[PDB]
């Protein structure tokens, strides 16, 4: 699968 990894603060 594809991934958007964007944890943020």
């Amino acid at each position: 699968g594809s991934t958007v990894y964007a944890p943020f603060t």
